[PDB]
């Protein structure tokens, strides 16, 4: 129930992110990220690296965004990576067909002149939107007499509009290509090299952190629907026989909201289950998929997503070379949105590329068995994760001035510690310099505050961009022995007074969750 | 004089980088980076961040790669970002015109039947290749009777081929666009936001680390000529009146090879000058440009480039809204190549975008003067920097087996320390675990070696990918009190024996240049 307008104002004003090409009129679906935005984005990525790449010793690779057409024919993107599009017969404006129909039916279903059996007829139509093919969607548009929501004109019949950006590699026009819509295909194309790199042994995982592109018809959902975006994708290859994850018991005790395909079909709510129980009961198929669900859960929660607004939804059969797929979804002002996909596949692109190229993309276990690995595919939409953190950590202070802050965890806060000295004279610099060097030595990021106004107004700006902690250096710090300084907690605004030399280690422990603010207060004198 | 074939074999074999889409036949100009490649690439970027962004408190931003056409019309890329291209009249193959002519003239100039005055006529033609426009280049092709080097057929007249990848943003075809050829324009488009972010004050600098694209006609120079590549670009805005850099004296004492526009015109060699002297004598225009030259020098040299194969070349007037431009160039097997550009500009894109959009992109100094900033533009071609490091750090061991290694500095080595235990049993794990945790605590990256063969063969693999140090844990380490382990220096292969607990701090100091290998040897017992 966040105030999106107010949050959006702060995000725009402090330049977390803003519309690309604003001065040229902007382009929808495209956003530039400013200094604090990049800081946060970079912390999210760094946290991801430690949590997955380093923790599982994943094989990292960096493939190109430019992709020649045949690669993407084989993966079936050329033929199937499209949204049905309908356009106005007169002026020619384009509309995403599925959404336009859904709006039209919801409109009619709200009418009082509309009958009960008619509404239940349209409710069932909504329950199949994604299944309908071209013809039957074309018929739905005629039957319900759908028009342009802007002008009211007749609409053209639905047509498949491929979502990949097209270009040409090299001169002439003989190598058509695309900007990649995902990074998984690069990992597949490199399967041999990666398997060799792993001494031919299985299991192993590979990852990419990079940009992919999706030429959306009409993005109007802020950061949620963009045409260019950074992904972090993992492809975990596993022998279908040895499909049990050794580290599963590290996450078996986690309690998280699971939303089964059955629960959705039967129409009951999501269940908070013990990860271990879910696997024993058959709800999660296996412990490899299970392990990653829990690891995804820990990552999202570590980076600022609220557990009470986080759930894992299994795909229905109708969504569909099928898969057992679970999406991490967060509760936002746009509703529940997927922020991390996690698919379990047996037959997939690796086999298509194999016969497409006549190059065997298989594993060999000695006795010499051909092993076509299964994959668990954790796919992280970094932009959406960040946007969710914004909505889940944005708060408004209790005051007339309506000051705001983000309760960003210390590991993602643009920086962990603001250092505000009351003066910058020669008497103060030895203390600031020392504090900065100590914070660096303790791996605590920081920035000297040189803004205007009272200490409280200065910290208010700091709070507005979500900086975790603050150290005030005043005249008593510089002039009284021993030299002590105020440590201020962002969330509570409560303050403490410790020796300037002790604070670096105190902030570090707070930032790393070794110590609570309460702990600090129990050990150090309170200060106002 | 590096053995490129041998280096290329190692680079390919250990999967630093390799041809993209190999299994589909490959695409020239495109390369995937494997695990060690990504490690090195990521270290280069991290080192860059500390050296520039953190050191100068640069304003970081992340703009989109997709760019709508008008943006790039204004910057003049649409009309002027092209190479003259000539194609075969029969089969239709394309050739970069400038290179084809240069090959043809060099061919004739090598002929013994060719006269002296004719050769000097062609030498002068080469001295103007870049200046020649379409018509006069077309005439040069007729006059010298240039044909296809493959078939020998007649060539079409030179035509301007724009190097930007074209696409369409959104549906229909009303928003044509391009993949950005550089990141500077994003910083210009965000000038207002960045200036505001900096409290309206000047100077300030902004940076992007990201990919840009250049649709090269025929790339055949490995990593040097690619169609997709990561850049790190800085745009340092400065008041033309206050064009003196406060920190200049930090780099004034550096001695580096400078290659003036005069030296090139007069035809004399590059000069090793003191940075300070160069500025006093007029060779470098000012200390802002000067400061960054020295900072570029320190960065390149820190990351592995050899000073004796590094020079800064000033642009000639003919290269040309002009500029005082200096390129960092490295000596490679492909000759001298630019790896970092550094342009000083007074009139540039900021003013074009201003009148294009009717949005004032100026600074205001109170008295209220309109300030149109100058810019120093350090532009880093990360791929080329990395390739140069490969050529400058690749060595071949003195042996029959022709073992190779990269002498990568510790800050860029894929990881700093290989840990090889002789066993992985329950008696050895407490020591390995402790060593790994200690190395982590000391910020020293590492990887347990689990490969086959003798200790020396194991380390040889480690050396081949340039890992800086090595710690052998053997039975004496686990069974004898006190518990000591071998520390091995990559370059020399010399070994030392210190207590397992002392080594973390010893490796850290080596890696951070606080201590020499010689120092270690003076303090600890030598071991073979």
């Amino acid at each position: 129930i966040v105030d999106r307008a107010k949050m959006e104002d702060t995000l725009k004003r402090r330049f977390f992110y803003d519309q690309a090409f604003a001065i040229y009129g902007g382009v929808s679906g495209l956003y530039d990220f400013g200094p604090v935005g990049c800081a946060l984005k970079n912390n999210i990525i760094q946290t991801w690296r430690q949590h997955f790449i380093q923790e599982e010793q994943i094989l990292e690779i960096d493939c190109t965004m430019l992709t020649p057409e045949p690669v993407l024919k084989t993966s079936g993107h050329v033929d199937k990576f499209a949204d049905f599009m309908v356009k106005d017969v007169k002026n020619g404006e384009c509309f995403r067909a599925d959404h336009l129909l859904k709006a039209h039916l919801q409109k009619l279903m709200s009418d009082k002149k509309c009958s009960v059996e008619k509404k239940s007829e349209m409710e069932s139509v909504l329950a199949q939107l994604d299944n309908y093919g071209q013809q039957e969607l074309a018929d739905l548009f005629v039957n319900y007499n759908v028009k342009s929501p802007i002008t009211g004109n007749d609409l053209s019949p639905p047509v498949s509009f491929n979502l990949m950006f097209k270009t040409f590699i090299g001169p002439g026009g003989n190598m058509p290509g695309y900007l990649r819509p995902e990074t998984a295909q690069g990992i597949f194309l490199n399967f041999k090299r990666l398997l060799e790199f792993n001494q031919g042994k299985l299991p192993f995982a590979a990852a990419q952190i990079g940009n992919s592109f999706r030429n959306e018809i009409s993005p109007r959902s802020g950061l949620i629907r963009v045409r260019e975006f950074t992904m972090a994708e993992i492809e975990h290859f596993v022998d279908p026989s040895e499909k049990d994850h050794p580290k599963f018991q590290n996450v078996a005790d986690l309690h998280l909201y699971l939303y089964s395909a059955k629960a959705q079909v039967s129409g009951q709510s999501a269940r908070k289950m013990r990860l271990g129980d879910a696997v024993e009961q058959g709800v999660i198929n296996n412990t490899v998929l299970g392990y990653f669900i829990g690891r995804i859960y820990l990552y999202l929660t570590k980076v600022g997503i609220s557990p009470d607004k986080l759930r894992f939804r299994q795909h229905m059969e109708n969504e569909m070379y099928a898969c057992d797929c679970w999406d991490a979804e967060s509760k936002t002002s746009y509703g529940w949105i997927e922020i991390v996909g996690c698919a379990d596949r047996s037959c997939y692109d690796l086999s298509c590329h194999a016969r497409a190229t006549k190059v065997p993309l298989v594993a060999e276990k000695p006795y010499v068995e051909e092993v076509v690995p299964n994959v668990i595919e954790p796919s992280f939409g970094l932009g959406r994760i960040m946007y969710t953190v914004f909505e889940h950590t944005f708060h408004v202070r209790e005051g007339d001035e309506q000051r705001t802050f983000f309760s960003f965890p210390a590991v993602v806060a643009p920086f962990k510690c603001s250092v505000l000295p009351l003066s910058q004279n020669q008497e103060f610099m030895p203390f600031v310099k020392e504090l900065l060097e100590a914070l660096t030595r303790h791996g605590v990021s920081h920035k000297v505050d040189d803004s205007s106004g009272s200490i409280g107004r200065r910290y208010a700006r700091t709070d507005e961009i979500g900086v975790a902690f603050g150290v005030t250096i005043d005249f008593d710090t510089v002039n009284k022995t021993p030299h002590t300084a105020t440590l201020r907690d962002r969330d509570s605004m409560r303050q403490i007074r410790a020796e300037i030399s002790e604070l670096p280690s105190i902030v570090q422990d707070l930032a790393n969750g070794n110590i609570t603010w309460a702990d600090v207060e129990a050990r150090y004198p309170l200060f106002e």
